[PDB]
């Protein structure tokens, strides 16, 4: 839930999944950064395909939150925000209130959360022989790319200046722009799910 | 020293610095997978434009390992090699001979090696009022520049495939050339110093 208004421990730890099978400064020094597989195949199964996205979804954000760990610690970060408009929160037990924590918790809480998802045979089958339960995308696919789009918040409002240190904006931007379409095309995501980055994803995206 | 012919305790760690202030097989890969500064500043201090160059090719490979790094333990890798015909060795007291060592344990120590020379104020000035020592060039610089180069070997010839499937290969090839053409511009290596990678540096230089 969202909230719209030298210790190094308690940072992000990155962990790859095995394959399935203010914000108008933000936007203009992103696109100024860049100056220095959508479709469902024909007979193709769509929860397959979505499956097989999802966590590659999930490991381009692990490769990129790794790139840049230790700049994001309880000390840099201690709310997980994307700008100050716009605050995530995380329910630690499930049914109960979410609260404030810092981004590096929330992500590596999230993230966690996710492999666990992947993890689960009745959930996400690990066989060929294995179904997909009923509801599949609206009650297990679009929680989680909900949840993995606050990561792409935090790293473009509070992390934007590393990713470029370490050339790493055009990267960032194929990625979010990939995951942004495949949310267009099966209509996972709607726009107020972008939050502070709309306008981000009326540029990049097309 | 060169040689020519779910345990993850073991995995390379990433630390970021500081700023200053068959091969034929191997290399048509590298050209096929992108379809799917450099001079001195007038004015400006050599041994400073290296120093700081220097430590920012040690984070761009820090970056990379990174990246793979739970896909290359002394289980994948059981030697520093890159292709059969290249193994790399590792002296552990200074003035010993150089032993085999597994990728991982290789990479580990090299770059914490790197990371010491960084922090040794007697090499690197840590303030304004520090000087570079005689024969910083020769004798620090090149080989740091000589050692890194075999990381980006191991790199190419054995975890291209997990690069590709990040979508890194533009950023691991732009790192790569960068560090080419300024170790060029300078004579800090020489041809017989890229081993495997000699017909890469032909094609990716330019
Ligand atoms: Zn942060
Ligand atoms: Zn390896």
């Amino acid at each position: 839930p969202v909230l719209t208004t030298n210790v190094t421990d308690f940072n992000y730890t990155p962990s790859h999944q095995k394959p399935f099978l203010d914000i108008k400064q933000i936007v203009e020094m992103t696109l100024g950064s860049e100056g220095v597989a959508v479709k469902l195949p024909r007979g193709e199964d769509e929860n397959e395909w979505l499956a097989v996205h999802c966590v590659d979804f999930y490991n381009q954000i692990n490769m990129l939150y790794g790139s840049i760990t230790e700049f994001c610690s309880p000390q840099t970060c201690p709310r997980m925000i994307a700008t100050n408009e716009y605050e995530y929160l995380w329910a630690f037990q499930k049914g109960q209130p979410p609260v404030s924590v810092s981004a590096p918790k929330y992500v590596e809480c999230l993230m966690r959360w996710c492999q666990d998802q992947f993890d689960d045979e009745s959930l996400f089958p690990s066989k060929v022989t294995g179904t997909f339960p009923e509801g599949f995308i609206q009650r297990v696919i679009q929680p989680i790319l909900r949840r993995l789009f606050r990561v792409y918040a935090h790293i473009y409002c509070h992390h934007f200046n590393e990713i470029l240190e370490l050339n790493l904006q055009t990267v960032l931007n194929t990625s979010f722009r990939h995951f942004c379409l495949f949310a267009q095309e099966f209509e996972l995501l709607r726009p107020a799910d972008f939050g502070p980055l709309l306008e981000l994803v009326m540029e990049l995206r097309d």
